[PDB]
């Protein structure tokens, strides 16, 4: 029962995708707004024959298959979601056809729901079940798997898809430091989707940022004074090799980071250089009116960016090229930092921070300490494969992207279809699961490969 | 963390009501197809003052007060539901509008989702937070609250509506045998909620049973073969006081029990004498598929059971019979009713719980009850749940009101911008309650209390 956390990974995110100064240009909008503004680079997307069920097969079995593991040693399965193919019947129920010809039934969880959040809460929920004396030894496995749409407003190129699979169990490359971490959780309406026929949802944009970012000040103090009472030590951006961020976008990352700086300003932490007065403008400012000033944000950015290189950048390659992938981003942008920093990481500490909105958030931490093939740094990066899976890839011109997404919207909640093929099974890797039909009950068929 | 388990409960459940009697007569039904063919007395449902959120409101804050409890020691507070009220939004954060004026922020958890068994989810993740590493010696807190409505038909008369909220903690009158228990589960299409717009079900006839039998099946095979691992001795019928099911409807208990007593038939038990090996072995040349179908070898095992259900289960059911079915809160209403109706008795007993949501997703576990100091004592939790008191607080509303009711909820339902209607309605709440004002132009979602 000892250093129980994540033992494996592996992603899937649809390979039909767009790239953004392409659809920079086919909408209305000033070069460098997406590639710079966003900072985003590629936008992948569900086509009709993938869906957050056909995602998570592939996240599922490929861990499986790569890892080579026993179906029948899982004793856990959570799924964290946010979008709703059934109201009842949950994701979890489907992916145990999975499990079906292997006989294994006695197998716990559900999916656990919050925005972007649900993924997060899994993974706790299922760190905190090998830990309990409900325990059997067996794996746990967590599904993180989201289909992230929006109108034609501004808020599309903001989009993503993608299923991360994570095998939980003890002794783990990737261990949890369980009690450095702090939550932060209202009630607060910056992002929703109250309208239960639409995909889409209603953001609130200004407020999706402002609530962001007190819920991630109040995470990183509620977890900065459990530092304080287990090492004795005040806990500082220096006190941990990498951040990575639920990554809706890159901008938004960058100044996730640059405001846990401005928060160590406001408790003189050993990470603010002498030369970073530069601040000082600021300190008549209550917390309120922190969070609306635009220089402030302006400011942070500056003397944070080379901090940022070092222990944010690498977190940042598949959110970057995928796109917002809701309750997975976060996990992605850390399988990013495994691809990019295996041969390096054992013994470090990395930071991790989820939101969803509602809100719920949660800032944990965790150590990383060399372990040994299958479940080692070294093999999760090989096994993961981003690289040749972000070389895989087909974009989409950008006219037929919107023709795609208006086939999804009318797909949505619907009856009675067959899936149309022409030519898109074609890209899709071979052995991927697929939406094949549902029928006049609603029901989904999935084939494979 | 030490004898964890649930310290207290709390349930609320709308005040108005119809009586299956009179709606027996009024949907032009066979006397007692109700009454006594689904074994439901009172349909309590939920009016356009009361909601998922609103009946979650009344038992956080009913028990943080009655047992008077500070809310800053919530450390976890999960909700377990099937009523999508928002589809990215959870239950959990409405409730955290309880928590700001005290600014306990730091309070983990989510919404379980999987038809009638999230609640049941809930709590096991609960009970292992509080022997996690994660730990921070704060109570846990579940809340497993629904309204289950139908479209006019055969399956209206199976609606309910409540909420529960029970605290987890160490060192508890009602301790989980964390390893005595059994879970199966797996993709079944006998009930799901597919189509958006309505709040309605999709139910594939009987398939309930076949899936349910085969649920309730391998999980009692799955708790008793960890019993021989424990203690050595086969399980049976006897090795456990008092049985709870999931109680969609009153005959479907009986049959589950029962069906229970047809496994212990199956595997020889010490609670089989030999008037039931007689009358069950002309059934033994049954396949397990066919057994599924047998309407011969259900009311066989019925009555070879009575006198077993009349002694371990029938105090489980007051509150379903009364209320209707609660969904993810319908196990932990018998629950609540078992604790009603023999607090005085229930220290040293065993009591088994059976959960089952469909799609599907089961769980059969073991509670040990101990007598412990008030306030977390069953005395007192059946004090202050007072069921006898909150259905003498009921409302009685003629037949046609309460179809007039629900077909405003369908109009309701996922719908925007408007203010509910409190005349003569607010009336028939109880003072303290908790009830909805209006929803705005935003779907934003706005309540009240007396
Ligand atoms: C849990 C979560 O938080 S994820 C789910 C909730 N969040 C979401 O869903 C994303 C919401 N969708 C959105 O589109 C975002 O709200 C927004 C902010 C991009 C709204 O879209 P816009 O109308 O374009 O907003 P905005 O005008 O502020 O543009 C955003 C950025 O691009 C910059 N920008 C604008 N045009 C350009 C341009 N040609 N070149 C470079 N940068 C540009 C702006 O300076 C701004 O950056 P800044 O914050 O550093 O000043
Ligand atoms: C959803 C879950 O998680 S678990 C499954 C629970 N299902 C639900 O919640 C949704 C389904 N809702 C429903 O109401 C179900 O469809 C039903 C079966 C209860 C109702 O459909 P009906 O056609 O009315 O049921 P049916 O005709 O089989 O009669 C029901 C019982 O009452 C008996 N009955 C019929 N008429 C009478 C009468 N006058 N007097 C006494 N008993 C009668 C029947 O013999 C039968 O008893 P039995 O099951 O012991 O053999």
């Amino acid at each position: 029962a000892k250093n129980v956390g994540i033992l494996a990974m592996d992603i899937y995110f649809p390979p039909t995708c767009v790239q953004q100064e392409a659809l920079e240009a086919h909408d209305g909008a000033s070069k460098g707004k997406y590639t710079i503004g966003l900072g985003q680079d590629c936008l992948a997307f569900c086509t009709e024959l993938e869906d957050v069920i056909s995602m998570s097969f592939n996240a599922v079995t490929s861990l499986l298959e790569k890892y080579k593991i026993d179906p029948k040693q899982i004793g856990r399965l959570e799924v964290g979601s946010e979008t709703v193919i059934d109201k009842s019947k949950s994701i979890k129920t489907f992916l145990m056809q999975l499990f079906e010809k292997c006989g294994n039934t006695d197998v716990e969880g559900v999916d656990s729901t919050n925005a972007c959040y649900g993924g997060t809460a899994a993974l706790l929920n299922c760190v905190n079940w090998v830990e309990s004396n409900s325990w059997d030894g067996r794996y746990g496995l967590v599904i993180c798997t989201d289909s992230a749409v929006y109108a034609e407003g501004p808020a599309r190129p903001t989009g993503g898809a993608a299923a991360i699979a994570m095998l939980i169990g003890p002794d783990a490359p990737i261990v949890f430091e369980s009690k450095l971490r702090g939550s932060h959780m209202a009630h607060v309406y910056d992002f929703y989707k109250p309208n239960l026929a639409s995909e889409y949802p209603v953001v609130d944009g200004k407020l999706s940022q402002t609530c962001y970012l007190m819920a991630l000040d109040s995470c990183y103090k509620h977890l900065c004074n459990k530092f304080e009472k287990l090492e004795g030590k005040e806990f500082s951006i220096n006190d941990a090799d990498y951040f990575v961020f639920h990554s809706p976008y890159n901008k938004l990352v960058q100044k996730s980071f640059a405001r846990l700086l401005y928060n160590d300003f406001l408790r003189n932490a050993s990470s603010i250089d002498e030369a970073a007065e530069k601040f000082t403008p600021y300190s008549s400012l209550s917390l309120d009116e922190s969070y609306q000033s635009r220089d402030l944000e302006k400011v942070s950015q500056q003397l944070a960016k080379t901090y940022y290189d070092a222990k944010v950048q690498p977190t940042t390659l598949v959110p970057k090229q995928v796109g917002n992938m809701y309750t997975a981003s976060l996990y992605a942008a850390f399988a990013s930092l495994v691809h990019n920093k295996h041969s390096d990481l054992a013994g470090k500490r990395v930071v991790m921070f989820s939101y969803g909105a509602g809100s719920t958030a949660t800032m944990f931490s965790l150590r990383l300490c060399e372990n040994q093939s299958p479940f080692s740094l070294s093999n999760i990066a090989s096994v993961m494969d981003v690289g040749g899976k972000l070389k895989a890839r087909h974009e989409y011109a950008p006219e037929k992207f919107v023709e795609t997404m208006k086939l999804m919207e009318h797909r949505y909640g619907a009856k009675e279809f067959v899936t149309s093929k022409e030519g898109i099974l074609d890209l899709l890797a071979p052995g991927t699961y697929y939406l094949k039909e549902v029928d006049s009950l609603y029901r989904r068929f999935y084939g494979k490969k």
